[PDB]
């Protein structure tokens, strides 16, 4: 099993179909993308964090329209869209920061904040999973573990990449993220489905 194919056959029931704006989630090469940003970098391509925050911002977007469209509130965290500068705040620490984005550099000169962010987009994530699974068959394709910030190449390497920058490669924390958005994409198409 493939990303590309999974986000391809989710891409087959998307055709087949309401939403404000557009959300368009695919893939160029080891990335993924979301309304032509990737979300991600490489090696070979150092993506620029403009393009990587307007990423986030896109996906924030996506996931706050599909728990609006489901009367989903999650718990622990709300959602602020705010563009290329998007970001969550903690129900129960008012003082917490969780930006989704971050300025260019070395992870070496930057506190957690930003993998905390993603962390707790992650914990949104799954919490969308499951009330999306809640009663028929249907599995978003990607295993999510909130607690170790990770996400399974479930059925293909099976092996379990992680969200965070610190202790990471670039490669990896791309393949989790495009992991991410597939299953944002699947979810798009059961909400546009079943709403």
């Amino acid at each position: 099993k493939s990303v590309e194919n999974q986000m391809r056959y989710a891409q087959t029931q998307l055709d087949k179909l309401v939403f404000n704006a557009t959300f368009h989630i695919w893939h160029s090469g080891q990335f993924g993308t979301i309304n032509n940003f990737r979300l991600g970098r490489l090696p070979s391509v150092p993506v620029e964090w403009n393009e990587i925050n307007a990423a986030w911002g896109q996906t924030v977007l996506l996931l706050h329209a599909l728990a609006n469209k489901m009367g989903l509130k999650f718990q622990r965290y709300r959602l602020v869209p705010y563009g290329n500068h998007s970001y969550l705040e903690s129900l129960t620490d008012k003082s917490k920061e969780l930006p989704l984005y971050c300025s260019g550099g070395l992870r070496f000169f930057w506190d957690n904040k930003f993998d905390h962010a993603m962390v707790a987009f992650l914990d949104c994530v799954q919490q969308f999973k499951e009330e999306v699974e809640k009663g028929t068959r249907f599995c978003l394709p990607y295993r999510m573990d909130v607690e170790k910030g990770k996400i399974e190449d479930t059925g293909g390497s099976g092996g379990s990449y992680s969200i965070k920058t610190q202790f990471n490669s670039e490669e990896q924390w791309t393949k989790a993220l495009k992991f991410m958005l597939t299953n944002l994409k699947w979810g798009l198409a059961w909400v546009s489905s079943q709403f």
